[PDB]
């Protein structure tokens, strides 16, 4: 059933596994994510960014989710606002029926981030919805990066301790070296697992990893075979995602992998039959590929069979 | 708001216009259809086939439509089961919240068709939803006006789909387009109810061109000319099933995006243009059929 996000992540935190948080922009993505959760018997964060809410309309985002939850009442699901940018946006999401909201003010100074985050928390908690906030910048720590300029980019763990204590945020996204999109690393992947472990120790709450797509070999292969361009793309290795969970990550934001898998099949159908214009013949294989990405990720993070 | 199909077709029937009935299989198609209705101030028949209902889940088909009706409360909308094949399928639709259902037993003997249709009509009318049935082969083999007269009186169906020369899909005519408008008018005279044209896509020139420019193949395809559609409405057609045109327009833009940027994998970048092309096909059709500005 639809539940507050912190009910799902507190279980993950205590039992030491990670729960995939999967973005959707329409029916096909949503359906495939839910079918994956049903087949793997796994809890789920379903998320929509502000741009996805603009695309769908917030009434439709929430609406489709509630219908899916009624279809599969046994699956614990949190409906989560991804990268909320203002108090007002988080407020609209609460009113609309989201059960978790991210207020992302990581680009603001520490005092402003904490102030805005605390304001959202007071509002959300009053409505019985959980809150995520973020510290650090979601960009790659390039090689030859200043030893100090690294501490000006990644999460400052002492900041994280105070941040969580004063804001009462339910979960925290600490930047440890990932970033959004298909182009995460020039050269070999590297994440600050020491930093992660220090944050987990200091805060003792569920933590969130953004930019956690892996760009699996089979997915890259499907996209390339269908004539797509992924030159220079590098995701977070499966081994790193498991290490992240060991280090205290409980929510794993995954969006890019889903879209590559999905669009690879759309491109393939278009390539292989020029006369095809039944939408379902494009979107059925696309759904299956996305579903399969989600199912494998659920097993990897250890959320499979945790319902 | 969401209304029984007869509310919409009776007005169209009395005032002599046609109302486009547009199929959807997901959110993008449904949103573009509704935005068309909003921009041309037109009533809407939104339909889902048995196949589309399997694809979406009937719970999602109805749910999405109701959300859209709440988004655009001024637009009269009928939610219609296209090509129901059994009593059971029609009943599920009534129970799920459809406000219109087609029971299609056209391929059966006249007697079986009338029998099954009368059963659906009894259940549906009991629940306040309208019913469409079909007579004739959509490809003698066309509707028999005297059969239609009897079929309508005994079955009490709200609207009828008489076969007059159309058929589904992009390949409607080997040669020149022809419809039996004489047959249409006789059916209209003898039944005096709203009539439904299936296989009504036109495959417009701009849509065909967008599809071919995008690498698609439409060799040999031919739809119902705009002029013939207008002649159909004049002859008594009030519901005009349109599906193929929307899909070609939509998929043309999807193909184009795939062609022009191999690195693009944001779904919205594919489906935003596809929605706009679909919306524009539907807007023009609303104007053509005369349902524009009827709100
Ligand atoms: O951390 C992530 C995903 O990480 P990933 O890119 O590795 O999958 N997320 O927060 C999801 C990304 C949201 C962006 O979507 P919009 O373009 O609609 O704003
Ligand atoms: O009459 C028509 C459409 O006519 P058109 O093909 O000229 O647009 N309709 O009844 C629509 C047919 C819908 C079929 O879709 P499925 O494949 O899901 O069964
Ligand atoms: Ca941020
Ligand atoms: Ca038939
Ligand atoms: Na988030
Ligand atoms: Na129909
Ligand atoms: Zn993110
Ligand atoms: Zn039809």
């Amino acid at each position: 059933m639809l539940v507050k996000g912190n009910e799902i992540l507190l279980k993950a935190h205590k039992e030491g596994y990670g729960v995939g948080a999967f973005n959707f922009v329409n029916f096909e993505m949503l359906n495939a994510i839910f079918e994956a959760g049903n087949e793997e018997n796994s809890p789920l964060f379903i998320q929509a960014s502000e741009g996805a809410i603009k695309y769908m309309g917030i009434d439709m985002a929430v609406g489709m989710v509630k219908i899916m939850c009624e279809r599969y009442p046994h699956i614990p699901v949190a409906l989560h606002l991804d990268h909320g940018t203002t108090f007002e946006s988080c407020e609209k999401a609460v009113k609309a029926g989201f059960t978790s909201v991210m207020i992302d003010a990581s680009h603001h100074a520490f005092e402003e981030n904490l102030e805005l985050t605390s304001k959202v928390v007071k509002m959300a908690h009053n409505a019985g919805v959980s809150v995520e906030a973020e510290l650090g910048r979601l960009m790659g720590i390039e090689d030859n990066i200043s030893v100090d300029e690294k501490d000006a980019v990644l999460v400052n763990p002492k900041e994280a301790e105070q941040f969580v204590k004063e804001s009462q945020v339910d979960y925290l996204a600490p930047a440890i070296g990932t970033s959004h999109g298909a182009f995460k690393f020039k050269g070999e992947p590297k994440l600050d697992f020491e930093r992660l472990q220090e944050v987990k120790r200091l805060t003792n709450i569920p933590l969130v990893l953004h930019g956690a797509s892996a760009i699996p070999d089979n997915v890259r292969k499907s996209y390339l075979d269908a004539g797509g361009d992924l030159k220079g793309s590098k995701g977070v290795p499966f081994e790193f995602l498991q290490e992240s969970v060991k280090g205290g990550i409980n929510k794993v934001n995954t969006d890019t992998d889903l879209r590559i898998a999905f669009i690879a099949e759309v491109r393939k159908v278009a390539n292989e039959d020029k006369s095809q214009f039944d939408l379902r013949k494009f979107f059925s294989p696309a759904q299956l590929a996305l579903k399969n990405v989600v199912k494998e990720r659920m097993k990897l993070l250890g959320s499979a069979n945790k319902i």
